[PDB]
């Protein structure tokens, strides 16, 4: 199925109820590799709507994503790869990979994968 | 066997990963009855931190909740009851029970339950 790239998880992303989903926490490497895999196989749908988050992901993973607004609605065969930022990123501030990995080590960035049980 | 009442579901509410959760949609009556049950058995932890939502729930369900700011973190034996209001409540307006049911008819309020 599809793999949505999102900066949030919401009950609104679930097409139907009841549903049962599994959520794991990812480290950076596994997030970037899964993202790269889904870009290569063409199943990734990018739903990160803001350039700040896009630029962070691109710096972190070496991807070349452009922002894309999509209402995420997941079927039972779909999954999401999620990047969660606590602080609201500055629209303009270019972050070095050292800055991004500080945030990550500080626990200001977390990664998750959500799929159907 | 905690049951949190919240206005949101967020991954930050889960203590440990991996975890597998079931989510169902509730109707008005079932939301309120489940709230009342967990109030009565003392397992409900109210985590609704805005009075506008408090007041709406108290009117809809006949409860006497007050504003309570609580950091929600759920164990495997815990669950949550959720009201999702899709728009901002108007400040200084008292919602009638009819208005709340209108909002619900219109899909502007939804209720869920999340358990493991």
């Amino acid at each position: 199925g599809k793999v949505f790239l999102t900066n949030a998880f919401s009950i609104n992303m679930l097409k139907e109820f009841p549903t049962t989903i599994t959520i794991d926490k990812l480290d950076e490497e596994d997030f970037c590799l899964k993202l790269e895999l889904r870009l290569e196989d063409g199943t990734l749908i990018n739903a990160i709507g803001h350039d700040s988050t896009i630029n962070l992901v691109n710096t972190l993973c070496g991807t070349q994503l452009q922002k894309n607004r999509v209402e995420v609605k997941m079927n039972e065969g779909d999954e999401a790869l999620i990047i969660m930022i606590s602080q609201r990123l500055e629209e303009g501030k270019v972050l070095s990979d050292k800055e991004i990995k500080d945030m990550y080590r500080q626990g200001k960035i977390s990664f998750y994968e959500v799929w159907h049980h």
